[PDB]
């Protein structure tokens, strides 16, 4: 193979194969693309109790990574003229006009700062018909758009109502829309008979496979499966989308703007921005307890970063997914697997490799 491929091999071999023994993982699949050219390892096992050995065919859940899909939604709706980010959601949703959610604008409920939405539901809250009634039930506690909560309630509801304004149910807004825009060809919300053979199962910490049963308003927040090609796909087009047709070039433009700041993390819709070099302990912190499971004053931007880099991790408690990638190097990562390893793993893993690639 080219020196190319037994680098980055090597790379991935020295970085991220060793995770697999050290949190008992069954599989996992490590991309790499750089300069349009995309590099793929695959290890160990699809499923245990078949012997199915992940490859370029193998479905993986990207839990919570499936927001960046929501946010291109997003994104692509707001530069086809169906919503603006002013807007609130009883616009779309109309049993939610005339109740107190009604005054959070719908970039706010995107980047998580309504002031009184938690990373989730409430435990009784499990119906679709529930949620709209949580929602109507809804009233403020912080200052509205003044604290980050990380929040999969807050990019649900916009999710659903990205949805609305195209007339189409989410999963068709994803399927039919966004997803072929993007050249996607293994990328689900809702895994096909036919493809059932390729889907990875889950492994828990007891390591008994695992089927993710939805959760209500489920689909936006973590919601989406995919391929490891198809993922290089989607960082190819993160990193070149001057190259796609307008509509999902003006998506994709728009989840890279950073929003506010916290600390020395941009939060843009879906993806968390830093200004590039990051150091390790920059990208460890946007992953701290303090940043995921508690509020956060924001501060507004004067200006975006000069030079950017962008990430997005899955639940440090989910499984094993992670994508980074940096423009100005036109270099990005994607890692995928079907047992938990800390994000705090994830993202070293993929700082050693990013930082060791020759040009």
């Amino acid at each position: 193979n080219t020196p190319k491929d037994q680098e980055i091999k090597k790379l991935v071999d020295q970085n991220f194969k060793p995770l697999l023994e050290k949190y008992d993982v069954p599989g996992m699949a490590v991309g790499v693309i750089q300069n349009n050219k995309k590099y793929e390892m695959y290890y160990g096992l699809q499923s245990v109790q078949d012997k199915k050995a992940v490859n370029s065919s193998t479905i993986f859940e990207l839990g919570s990574v499936s927001k960046l899909f929501t946010a291109t939604a997003g994104g692509y709706a707001k530069n086809k003229g169906k919503i603006s980010f002013d807007d609130t959601p009883g616009k779309y949703w109309k049993e939610l006009k005339n109740t107190p959610i009604d005054q959070v604008n719908l970039l706010q409920l995107a980047t998580y700062t309504s002031g009184n939405l938690a990373l989730q539901f409430p435990d009784e809250v499990k119906t679709d018909q529930q949620v709209l009634t949580f929602f109507k039930d809804w009233k403020p506690k912080n200052s509205i758009g003044e604290y980050r909560q990380y929040s999969n309630p807050s990019i649900g509801l916009f999710g659903k109502v990205v949805a609305l304004s195209m007339n189409k149910p989410f999963d068709q807004v994803l399927e039919k829309t966004i997803f072929p825009a993007l050249g996607l060809k293994h990328s689900y919300v809702n895994v096909p008979k036919t493809q059932m053979q390729n889907y990875a199962f889950g492994y828990n910490q007891e390591n008994q496979p695992i089927r993710v049963n939805p959760g209500p308003l489920g689909a936006p927040a973590y919601g989406v499966k995919s391929t490891l090609p198809d993922m290089l796909s989607f960082i190819h087009a993160n990193l070149n989308p001057q190259k796609y047709p307008a509509d999902i070039q003006r998506a994709i433009n728009e989840t890279h703007q950073g929003r506010y700041q916290v600390n020395t993390m941009y939060q843009a819709l879906g993806w968390e921005e830093f200004s590039y070099p990051a150091t390790l302990q920059t990208l460890l912190d946007s992953n701290s307890e303090q940043i995921v499971m508690k509020p956060n004053k924001v501060t507004a931007i004067s200006k975006e970063p000069s030079v950017k880099m962008y990430h997005k991790t899955g639940s440090t408690n989910r499984f094993g997914t992670y994508v980074v990638f940096i423009p100005k190097e036109n270099i990005g990562l994607v890692m995928l697997t079907n047992k938990r390893i800390p994000n705090e793993e994830r993202i070293k893993a993929a700082y050693a490799v990013l930082n060791a690639i020759k040009k």
